[PDB]
């Protein structure tokens, strides 16, 4: 919700969050690779020994112009393996939406509801619950030769059913689309009512 009147633009700002290696980076990188040349910016990657951020932003094609002003999407994610805290609550600040992306693997279901109850911890220092923020969960992965069965993964991540949940295998780039236009239009739907 920063608004710039100089690009005439209104930025939102949607966080794929998850437990490292479920596939973050990947639905960045296939939604990146599909966006044409003119109306995306950089993929920045800041990374220290230890902690590392990814984003970009981009003006979707299928958004209007409320009042002559363009839609532009910030997509944020934390990629790989965390050993601090401090990436994930500060990609957090000012998130508008957030892709919940979890893996298929049963040896990752622990670290799912792991990454779930830190999610809502470093909402909860902002002042939000789950309920305040579109959340969309991804359960990606699904080619795995053991991957649970969706409503297992849910179950641990989302026991209430209180988020809508999308398939994918995001190397493929299968649900990729879907799940971004799925929290896309729960955003826009929240400022719009
Ligand atoms: N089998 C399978 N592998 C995937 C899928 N999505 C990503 N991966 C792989 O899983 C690894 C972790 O993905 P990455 O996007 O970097 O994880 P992040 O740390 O959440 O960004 C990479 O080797 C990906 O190529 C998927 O749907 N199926």
């Amino acid at each position: 919700s920063t608004i710039n009147f100089a690009n005439r633009e209104i930025n939102f700002k949607i966080v794929y969050y998850g437990p490292g290696l479920s596939g973050k980076t990947t639905n960045l990188k296939w939604i990146y690779s599909k966006v044409p040349e003119g109306r995306k910016g950089e993929m920045v990657s800041l990374a220290t020994e230890d902690e590392r951020t990814l984003f970009f932003d981009f003006l979707p094609l299928d958004i209007g112009e409320v009042k002559g002003f363009k839609t532009r999407f910030h997509l944020y994610t934390v990629p790989g393996q965390v050993f601090y805290n401090a990436s994930r609550k500060l990609i957090l600040r000012g998130v508008d939406g957030i892709v919940f992306v979890a893996d298929s693997a049963p040896n990752r279901l622990r670290a799912n509801a792991e990454s779930m109850r830190n999610m809502r911890e470093n909402l909860a220092e902002y002042g939000l619950t789950l309920d305040d923020v579109p959340i969309v969960i991804q359960v990606n992965k699904r080619d795995l030769p053991d991957a649970l069965p969706v409503e297992m993964v849910r179950a641990v991540v989302d026991p209430e059913g209180k988020f809508p949940v999308l398939e994918a295998v995001a190397t493929e780039g299968k649900g990729v689309f879907e799940t971004l236009k799925e929290v896309s239009r729960l955003v826009l739907a929240r400022v719009a009512g």
